[PDB]
């Protein structure tokens, strides 16, 4: 992806986006109880913790585009992945407006707490001024969609979230885009049934983990990925995506039955128009993280990419024996023979992708079930029921999170969520976590689950049929 034109918003009539410059994250009551090194990401140029130029750092993931046609390797990769998606019978019929906005099976209701985007943010109009959970009203939304139309600019925000010491110093904060509520809605109507099918079918057929529930999904992953594991990381995946990958994504959707006009929303994601504070700018390529379906589309593109690199490097590869699960840029895969991921990374480099060893490793080492992570979690077979696998979020990450809060009024939900993650680390680690939480009075005012209750409910959850 690459920035192709920048101008002062005022020269084109756009008001300045007044995005917050101070973090909503504050030290929590547990900040002194636990240890951690993460702090709120830099959100402004003047931050005294900066040791690099902010604006440069944040826009630096737009490394450029490789200007290639869709090649032979890509074509066979698209064909192979479209073959799997076909078995799913994804409907390309538009999703009914109410289902798209207010919720339905496999597609939760449009989040009413995130940004309504442009022009709404400039007019003080919030999602809640247009939409209503209670009434399921759509009259105002339609007026809005008619008045302002589609293909509106995206609003660029810096993500307010915890980051490592090094990422704070380098100003390596992440950008997310707020699609206008009008474009979000039209995209959810166009691709909603695909979103739903993906959400209801995480695994090796969609090759996606988007919307999965790790507590349940983890036990399936080693059944799906039964050969020699493959895993690696990308650096700045989203912004590194060149248009050619979007061209491949468009071919894939057309094989699935979408019309050319329906895939036009892919051009909206690829060749995009943004407002960032007092600037207005155009970008060619790069997935604009935050718009409707970005995790799904990023995942689909990853499926095309990896197949492409294997076909390119291993001419004798048999893709029917390859398996992979992606969550955006995060991937866990397998093949019955060993595969040299450093080779794939060099092939990726020719395609404008930056792949590195898994987990900040220095070498494309062997990935084992002991060292593999996905969604940051390790895999550990239950001792009593070996066919059940615990998703293991490291205690270090749980500690980083508990030390800060964006709203202490939600302490109970925040802590309870962390407890659902923590117990997988074992009974002793869990009792220690609980003991430390209760070492401050707030900790004793909370309803925290018992380990035996967590374990029991986890074992029982595998008994109840799940719709696909
Ligand atoms: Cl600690
Ligand atoms: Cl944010
Ligand atoms: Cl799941
Ligand atoms: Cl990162
Ligand atoms: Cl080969
Ligand atoms: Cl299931």
């Amino acid at each position: 992806g690459e920035i192709e034109f920048i101008e002062s918003s005022k020269d084109a009539g756009f008001p300045v986006i007044n995005t917050p410059s101070k973090t909503k994250l504050e030290p929590s009551v547990f900040h002194q109880v636990f240890e951690g090194n993460k702090e709120p990401a830099v959100l402004r140029s003047g931050d005294p913790r900066l040791k690099a130029n902010f604006e440069e750092a944040i826009f630096s993931k737009y490394i450029g585009n490789v200007n290639t046609h869709v090649d032979e390797y890509m074509l066979e990769a698209v064909d192979h992945y479209a073959g799997q998606l076909a078995t799913l019978d994804i409907s390309t019929e538009p999703m009914k407006l109410e289902d798209a906005v207010y919720g339905t099976e496999g597609l939760e209701a449009l989040d009413l707490t995130t940004s309504a985007g442009y022009p709404y943010v400039a007019l003080g109009i919030k999602k809640r001024d247009i939409l209503s959970k209670k009434t399921k009203d759509l009259t105002k939304l339609k007026e809005c969609m008619d008045k302002y139309g589609l293909n509106l600019p995206m609003v660029t925000y810096v993500k307010d979230e915890l980051r490592s010491i090094e990422k704070v110093a380098k100003g390596k904060s992440r950008l997310i885009e707020a699609s206008s509520l009008n474009d979000s809605v039209a995209m959810r109507q166009t691709f909603g049934n695909l979103y739903k099918t993906f959400h209801l079918n995480p695994g090796v057929v969609t090759g996606s983990a988007v919307g999965c529930d790790p507590d349940l999904f983890w036990s399936k992953i080693p059944v799906m990925l039964d050969g020699h594991l493959i895993a690696f990381d990308y650096s700045g995946y989203d912004a590194s995506l060149s248009p050619v990958w979007f061209a491949c994504l468009k071919m894939l959707l057309e094989k699935l039955g979408y019309t050319h006009k329906e895939t036009n929303y892919i051009d909206y994601l690829c060749n995009s128009h943004h407002l960032y504070r007092d600037k207005h700018y155009f970008v060619r390529g790069g997935m604009p993280s935050g718009c409707s379906g970005t995790s799904i589309f990023n995942s689909m593109i990853n499926n095309i990419i990896i197949r492409t690199l294997m076909l390119k490097v291993y001419k004798g590869i048999d893709l029917d024996q390859f398996r992979m699960i992606a969550y955006g840029d995060d991937v866990i895969a397998s093949y019955p023979w060993p595969i040299d991921a450093s080779l794939l990374a060099e092939a990726g480099k020719g395609y404008g992708l930056i792949m590195t060893p898994a987990d900040k490793g220095e070498c494309f080492n062997e990935v084992t079930w002991t060292n593999a992570t996905f969604l940051k979690r390790y895999f550990r077979a239950d001792e009593q029921y070996p066919f059940l696998v615990h998703p293991v979020m490291p205690m270090k990450d749980i500690h980083e999170s508990i030390r800060w809060t964006k709203d202490p009024k939600n302490t109970q939900d925040h802590v309870r969520s962390l407890c659902l993650l923590a117990w997988h680390n074992g009974e002793h680690e869990y009792e220690e976590f609980i003991r430390k939480i209760r070492s401050v009075p707030v900790g004793r005012c909370l309803t925290l689950p018992a380990f035996s209750t967590l374990r029991r409910k986890w074992l029982d959850s595998f008994h109840h049929h799940h719709h696909h």
